[PDB]
């Protein structure tokens, strides 16, 4: 059960995982450094602020994802995406994204944090969510360690 009151916040991304790992490694289009999620009209839309890093340059973007059904949203960004908020707590948010780039479908997750770094229970929860959705835990990338764009 998703509590929409917990969705908004100054989130940072710790981990991402994808079946097509090339999408989320450094230089990949779906390696996105979160800064903020804002709910618009009671989460009818999510306004998501994040950085892309390209050739050493930090690109600060805000993209708006529109509600499709429940907490599944849609946005065009390097292809057609659905983005689902699959877990949210006071300190953790996990997304599940399906991206179609005209050639491949990519299934991926993002593990976002507030406060201190992911605990062991948070790490395990993230891996369990991945396994439930067929996203390989062997394809987990640590994003926070390469996030050197402005706070």
């Amino acid at each position: 059960e998703i509590d929409p009151s917990k969705i908004p916040g100054e989130w940072r991304i710790i981990y991402a995982a994808a079946d097509n790992k090339d999408k989320i490694v450094e230089g990949g289009p779906l390696r996105n450094y979160y800064r903020r999620i804002e709910c618009i009209n009671d989460c009818e839309s999510l306004s998501i602020t994040f950085y892309l890093k390209d050739q050493g340059t930090c690109l600060l973007l805000t993209e708006v994802a529109k509600r499709q059904e429940g907490y599944v949203y849609v946005l065009e960004f390097y292809g057609t995406n659905t983005l689902e908020v699959i877990h949210v707590s006071e300190n953790m948010l996990v997304t599940y994204v399906e991206n179609y780039d005209g050639e491949r479908i990519t299934k991926m997750t993002e593990g976002l944090a507030k406060g201190t770094s992911f605990t062991p229970e948070e790490l395990e929860k993230y891996q369990q969510l991945n396994s439930e959705r067929g996203v390989p835990n062997e394809n987990i990338e640590n994003l926070i360690k390469t996030d050197n764009c402005p706070p």
